[PDB]
């Protein structure tokens, strides 16, 4: 049901004691549309809601990042543009990706459905951590799935902040 | 007289197809307070007027960078402070800098003059290039020169904003 997963390491691109991190990666799947359904409070999307990244691939084997979100205390839809590169292996899901501005950091997909529908992705550290998926609600069931995965790779998933999107 | 260069690539550090770094690198002698003579505007100098960088050396051989400017909007001075990291050779003119925990972007001198008295340092894509200056003014001469290296390596020139300075 789930993509195969290893333990992973590189330094300064995974969390301490490495993440389990999927090992047979195809990443045209991957492209287009994802909703962000969970994040941890990281600076760079603090007050967003309705989140969404959109990957597509560049020409240099890189995929460029679109984010959208609306913030409410100013009521307007922002935008910002990044990019992701593979560190190592395309079938490797461990990436580097700039959050911010020119600051690129690690982005490592820890859990994946077969179907590229539901994604669970974490940073370079315990404090980065993303639910992602195809549809702007996931099922308490998926959730529960993706939040036990969380756990057992050590990360605290009561500091979630759960995103508000369309039929939330 | 400009300072010798070699390509150097690398996704997320260089742009794209890679550029041109300074390859016989001497960082005590680009030390202190530099001039931003010229940005391309992004979110994190938006604004910002009179903006110098400041180096210093590290006891870990890394560089200490400040980048300092007046905020009109808040009617104050500001300043980041960050850490540098040269990526290979201490030769090679091409850093990685943190201004914010494990996050890291690409610094790379792409012109130097031999005095070390101007510089075109250019991030980690096309969007990010910036023009220093040992003085609050450059010569038309030293600006024409670094506006066609960024050309040169395929940056857009029409983007710089020339940054107010005394
Ligand atoms: C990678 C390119 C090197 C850039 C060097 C100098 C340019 C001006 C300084 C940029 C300041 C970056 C501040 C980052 C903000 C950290 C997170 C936050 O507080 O929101």
């Amino acid at each position: 049901h789930l993509e195969s997963t290893s333990l992973y390491k590189k330094a300064g691109s995974t969390p301490p004691r490495g993440v389990t991190v999927v090992n047979n990666f195809d990443a045209k799947r991957y492209l287009g549309t994802w909703y962000e359904i969970a994040r941890f409070d990281h600076r760079f999307e603090r007050g967003l809601e309705k989140v969404t990244a959109t990957y597509s691939l560049r020409d240099d084997g890189g995929l460029n990042v679109i984010n959208k979100g609306y913030n409410p205390d100013r009521g307007m839809w922002q935008q910002s543009e990044g990019k992701a590169y593979f560190t190592g292996a395309p079938t490797r899901a461990a990436l580097k990706v700039s959050f911010f501005g020119p600051f690129y950091g690690g982005y490592n997909v820890i859990a994946l459905d077969r179907e590229y529908r539901h994604a669970l992705v974490c940073g370079p550290d315990r404090d980065y951590l993303w639910i992602l998926s195809r549809t702007p609600t996931i099922s308490d069931e998926v959730k529960q799935e993706m939040l036990a995965v969380a756990t057992r790779e050590g990360f605290d998933v009561s500091k979630f902040i759960w995103v508000q999107q369309p039929g939330s």
